[PDB]
């Protein structure tokens, strides 16, 4: 049970002059908006939509700024964490939501974290798939702390525009199907991406459909990125150093509100054991792990995923 | 509180190949279709929707097929109420409302009569302004009741295709500036529409601005009904014994879902004693009423309007 494109209500709201954000929503009950990372796509929530739906929920899925239908300027500052927060803001007040339920996945992960540390009276609960909430550390850079993590590499490759863009825009088709794959079927190294020309120069040219994806779903992600290309959604990691001066602003407080952390198991960048200090910022923190689950949790385990987020938003 | 459309949420869903109908949307809470009448559009109901909408109430103000933004095809089939009732169904399904409160005025107000007699458990309750609910007469024409009623003189004047709409479409801002009038202000011969040759031809060639409405919300209508024309709203007038054969169907059922009837006093087309028998049929229905208020209630009469609305909702 997934999603029609057609078949759903579309949304627009325009959160300022230059920035429109679609979304689709389907369900009565309390809103609940959901937050797809990269490079991803309300779409990637077509399990969940129906499923909360029919557990009693409104559910707003979201193209986050940058993607399919939603605008995608060009500037890297557009995509820094305090204005896309702002403009979530923004959305839920021209919605007339005071407050709405916040799940992310991913980027969308780390950004529904910290609306609930800068808007926690706009966020009725908070939960993140894979990305954990991890402080601001105020003396290590960011950029330091990824030359000590060696699986972050990419990330320091999607930092000059253009570069990243051009190999991940050259064969759409090819880049959707070498992502979206589950653990044991991936054919990436995240680890020496930099030196090792781009990100697929080792991996096949044809690559074959993953077990997680139909044909006509990859295409469905590929007209999406046709619109705007990559550019807008890699502008995500281009704001390490606002975000992070940003984020310390917050280095006291604590999240006050229902807390969800869904764990991967065989996510090799977002590891589990990120997230093992979380109870010590949010003591009441509530917990789901997914066995056997990689990257793309809502594709890979669907059922798990529905599971617990219906068992959490019932009970908080 | 009115509304600025480009600070709304707006909303697209595609009911039918190539229907799609446009809706904006405000507020958490039970689900509030407006349904709008002739010739109207979303806006029409900008008093109404941020009243109800801080009311606890889930606003969905439509703008009705052949509207706005909203498909305008030119068939005149395609607006008989039995096609326009599944269509707000398939609305319902494809947004994943099970049910909602229905609210109409003018041709949105027989809608929502209709949706209550064959969609009852989709209609979680009924209110109409001003259009009361006639049980179908099986041995008395839709063209006998005209005749018999000479107010209704202008409806017969609006059935040949392409006439009424020249003279409407003519000039938009005298259309709508001699529409949208308080009953004082009227400028309108409903009684020889036909013999004078046109519904305006008496009447102004550079009308004042009542005190009603705005040069800016004029335009507002303007602008709008530049997009489709008239002939899409005006062939809700063409589909009489359509409906008229559709409505025998319900063999005299009764509607038994809270119900709510707001007449107007000085509606001189829309009387307020043409909904005095209503009670036989509808055995919950509770009543409301405005004093000095013409037509175009919601803009007339909006603070008695919502107060009315609101307390109703509140209740049943």
């Amino acid at each position: 049970t997934s999603c029609n494109p057609s078949d759903m209500s579309h949304g627009y709201v325009t959160v300022k002059p230059r920035v429109r954000l679609h979304f689709v929503e389907l369900g009565s009950g309390p809103a609940v908006c959901l937050c797809h990372g990269f490079p991803e796509s309300w779409y990637s929530w077509r399990y969940q939509i129906p499923a909360l739906a029919q557990a009693g929920y409104r559910v707003l899925a979201m193209d986050m700024k940058g993607y399919g239908e939603s605008s995608a300027p060009p500037e890297i500052e557009e995509y820094c964490m305090e204005v896309l927060c702002k403009e979530m803001v923004t959305f839920l007040d021209k919605l007339g939501l005071s407050q709405a339920v916040f799940i992310g996945h991913d980027w969308g992960g780390m950004l529904v974290w910290y609306m609930a540390l800068f808007y926690p009276e706009r966020v009725r609960a908070v939960a993140s798939l894979n990305t954990p909430f991890i402080p601001a550390n105020p003396n290590m850079s960011p950029l330091e702390s990824i030359k000590a993590n060696p699986v972050f590499d990419y990330q320091l490759y999607f930092q000059e525009p253009g570069v990243a863009e051009a190999e991940l825009e050259q064969n759409l088709s090819r880049t959707f199907k070498s992502l979206f794959r589950a653990s044991d079927e991936s054919v990436l190294s995240m680890h020496k991406v930099c030196e090792a020309g781009g990100l697929f120069v080792n991996s096949p040219e044809e690559p074959s459909l993953s077990r997680m994806v139909t044909e006509e779903e990859i295409q469905f992600y590929v007209q999406q990125f046709k619109k705007s290309g990559f550019r807008g959604p890699l502008n995500w990691y281009r704001n390490m150093e606002r975000n992070w001066k940003w984020a310390c602003k917050s280095l006291g407080r604590k999240i006050l509100i229902p807390a969800l952390m869904v764990t991967a198991e065989k996510d090799f960048v977002l590891v589990p054991q990120m997230s093992q200090h979380m109870e010590d910022w949010i003591p009441h923190l509530k917990r789901g792990h997914i066995e056997d689950c990689g990257h793309w949790t809502q594709m890979d385990k669907p059922t798990e995923v529905n599971q617990i987020l219906i068992k959490w938003l019932d009970s908080d």
